[PDB]
């Protein structure tokens, strides 16, 4: 029941690293504009979660800078707006552009002195260079769904890293899994077994956003709105302990 229990943190990125909400928010305002302002935010990040994981499941191998523009299409093509596949295609380099939330790039370099940093994340390697450059962090280990060949919350995301994390020589109860989305992270964590840290970016946000809503509510080992809260609670335990 102690951070310092663990010798790694796996950390999601799209949602607890990076602010992929913003992000798409703006990679999207040209499409969702010509539907109308009023259609709130909630809405839109919902029905991007709907397109992008049905279409995550559909099509597993393709690169998320790949996939993306299929959501994108199938978004345009349900609001019943013209779109062109230009557009599309730069949606999918959006990524590349999102923003991390301010305090992550601190939170993981306090981290990385104590903790090996892994990330699991549904992305491509192309893509994620440029995140990692706004993370300003080394990881010690980067297992994206290009790697895997499926997404997160699929099975072979968390077996595949459970398949290499020896060569870092760490063991499943070593990790501590550390994320946003209960639906991609914290519903296969649990079934892995891992240790698991719960991100709550949308803690004063009502409803799931670019996530999609979970089979149930998985437990959770620790909670924390956000990665300052996270290394303020990690330096409260040496402090006290």
């Amino acid at each position: 029941m102690r951070l310092g229990d663990y010798k790694a943190l796996s950390f999601d990125c799209y949602g607890t690293l990076i602010d992929w909400e913003s992000g798409m928010i703006e990679g999207l305002r040209e499409l969702t504009a010509r539907v109308g302002t009023d259609m709130s935010r909630d809405e839109i990040l919902q029905a991007h979660a709907r397109h992008e994981s049905r279409q995550q499941a559909q099509t597993p191998g393709k690169p998320y800078r790949d996939l993306l523009p299929i959501v994108y299409k199938r978004l345009a093509e349900q609001w019943g707006v013209p779109f062109s596949q230009a557009e599309c295609e730069e949606y999918g380099r959006s990524v590349r552009n999102w923003p991390a939330f301010v305090d992550s790039p601190g939170a993981l370099q306090y981290l990385k002195k104590y903790y090996k940093l892994i990330i699991l994340s549904n992305v491509d390697n192309k893509t994620f260079q440029y995140s990692n450059e706004k993370l300003q962090v080394e990881f010690d280990a980067i297992y994206s769904a290009e790697d895997v060949g499926a997404y997160a919350p699929s099975d072979r995301n968390f077996e595949y890293m459970n398949g290499h994390i020896g060569d870092l020589g760490l063991e499943p109860g070593d990790i501590l899994h550390t994320a946003e989305s209960l639906f991609h992270d914290h519903v296969p964590a649990r079934k892995f077994g891992m240790a698991n840290c719960w991100i709550y970016r949308r803690h004063a946000q009502e409803g799931f956003g670019a996530t999609m809503t979970p089979s149930h509510e998985p437990t959770y080992d620790f909670r924390f709105n956000s990665m300052a809260d996270l290394v303020k609670a990690h330096q409260e335990e040496l402090r006290n302990g």
